[PDB]
């Protein structure tokens, strides 16, 4: 059984402690001293009476202090829920709500709501860091629960070994001790537990992205002055990195992309821009961080028909397709991808909801929990998983169902259309496909392309061109935003 991140951590800091653990600007902090500064933070926070369980929010800007803060409550068994700092007063309130958060800590302790919440600056918490005071902290399971985030706002809780696993080898990565990693994921994201923990917990190090919004090529010179090897990218920061300057994609080993599916083409011009293992993997919340790889080989591996498959799961973690029964899918039978291992998280803050997702199913002699995605997905003829829709992504045209996300890969696989997103419209029910071009396309030139892919029902009535399709700071396609804005 795994341990408690504290644990991992302090048993990383005694057999790394020269090694290089954190990176901000041009100042570097080692495994020692972050050992020491957690160790005394930890001392300070049980002497403000925060007790293994508590619920303690986070909103600090990209520093070094971030992170002394995450591994300093974790020590004293806290539950950490992280906001973003450049994130809206609206917002903070909803997720300290429906987080049920007892504290908060803060580098500005102004711009939040009031609540019942009690509010700490850590800017005074840092100052009683004395090296006096050492303490005495719990000790912690790996179905502990460690932090709690949001998804679209879904609470969700995660226990010290969704986490924790990323303290091992990925085999496709080959990543250990001497690699570095970017933080550049929202903390308030599953995604940065990718960036944050799969360094701290393996003697690597982490690179601290600038607070705020650092623009792309800022990104650039960092990954080539701190030599980033493990880089984890969105499907929109990955589609700016490959439009402007593709060439330091290739500087690190890796490059992961996640969270959204994303043109295939650009994936085929990363590849052929040099040697770095390119990767397209799934990510989920439910499952605490990410989940699945897929290295795309080479250019002749992307297909058409179908997008880029997520893969094959992470250490101690299984994913599998069921059909309309509990039974795994042959290949190209499409069913619904079920998520097991030491990721899943622990639940919902409904109860309720939680067990309309979470259900404990016998599979290969073993009674295991299971997390539902409402992803529709299938396998290639080498079981790699393979995403193709998500259960709203839908509706009855002819009586019969569509998918939306499988209708819009059959689009991008035009060499004309960069990306393309597609809205269900209320009419006295029809689809309208905004597309993205550089050369002054048809739109029957579209849906002729469509008729030799698809059925004519299947086939979007209106086609509309935007300059740019929105994003959500996280790297993916908002289909909620292109809605508001078609509302002109
Ligand atoms: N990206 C993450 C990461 O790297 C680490 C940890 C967490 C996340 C995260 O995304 N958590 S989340 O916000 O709850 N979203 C979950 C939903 O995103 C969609 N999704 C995810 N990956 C892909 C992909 N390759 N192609 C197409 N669609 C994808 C599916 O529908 C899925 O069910």
């Amino acid at each position: 059984q795994l341990k408690a991140v504290p644990d991992i951590f302090d048993e990383i800091s005694q057999r790394f402690p020269d090694r290089v653990a954190l990176i901000f600007d041009q100042r570097k902090i080692t495994y020692r001293e972050l050992a020491e500064q957690c160790s005394a933070l930890a001392a300070v926070l049980q002497n403000n009476c925060l007790i293994k369980g508590d619920i303690v929010a986070i909103k600090i800007e990209r520093s070094p202090e971030l992170y002394i803060f995450m591994l300093a409550l974790m020590k004293i068994g806290a539950v950490m829920v992280p906001v973003n700092s450049n994130s809206p007063e609206r917002y903070i309130g909803e997720v300290l709500s429906a987080a049920g958060a007892r504290y908060l800590i803060s580098d500005d302790v102004t711009s939040v709501p009031g609540g019942a919440w009690h509010v700490l600056s850590s800017r005074t918490l840092i100052q009683n860091c004395t090296q006096q005071r050492s303490g005495n902290y719990p000790v912690l399971s790996a179905d502990d629960p460690a932090l709690i985030l949001m998804t679209s706002p879904k609470s969700v809780l995660i226990a010290h070994r969704g986490i924790a696993r990323l303290g091992l080898p990925v085999p496709a990565l080959g990543n250990s001790e001497r690699d570095c990693y970017l933080q550049i994921a929202d903390i308030s994201f599953a995604a940065s537990a990718n960036e944050i923990w799969m360094a701290l917990l393996t003697g690597a190090c982490l690179t601290i992205a600038p607070p705020g919004l650092p623009d792309l090529m800022a990104l650039a010179r960092q990954i080539e002055s701190d030599n980033v090897t493990m880089l984890f990218l969105s499907g929109g920061l990955f589609r700016l990195f490959v439009e402007v300057s593709v060439e330091t994609l290739h500087i690190p080993d890796c490059v992961v992309v996640s969270g959204d599916f994303v043109n295939p083409r650009l994936f085929s011009v990363a590849v052929q821009a040099g040697k770095a293992k390119i990767f397209n993997g799934l990510g989920c919340t439910e499952n605490s961080a990410i989940s699945s790889l897929y290295h795309i080989q080479s250019a002749a591996a992307l297909s058409s028909e179908s997008p880029v498959p997520v893969g094959t799961p992470l250490p101690l973690v299984e994913m599998v397709v069921f059909n309309e029964r509990l039974q795994p899918c042959t290949c190209g039978e499409y069913g619904e991808l079920f998520i097991a291992g030491a990721g899943v998280a622990l639940g919902y803050s409904d109860p309720q909801l939680t067990a309309e997702r979470f259900i404990t199913i016998p599979y290969q002699g073993t009674d295991m929990l299971f997390y539902r995605t409402d992803d529709r997905a299938t396998y290639d003829q080498d079981r790699n998983i393979v995403l193709v829709g998500r259960g709203n992504h839908i509706c009855k045209i002819r009586g019969f169902r569509i998918n939306i996300a499988g209708i819009e890969h059959l689009l991008r696989l035009h060499h004309a259309v960069e990306d393309v997103l597609i809205v269900v419209e209320e009419t006295p029910p029809r689809l309208h496909a905004c597309y993205v071009t550089q050369d002054g396309l048809s739109v029957a030139d579209l849906k002729n392309h469509l008729a030799m892919h698809a059925p004519a029902w299947m086939i979007p009535e209106k086609f509309s061109r935007l300059a740019v399709l929105p994003m959500t700071a996280n790297g993916k396609k908002d289909r909620l935003r292109l809605k508001n804005s078609l509302l002109e």
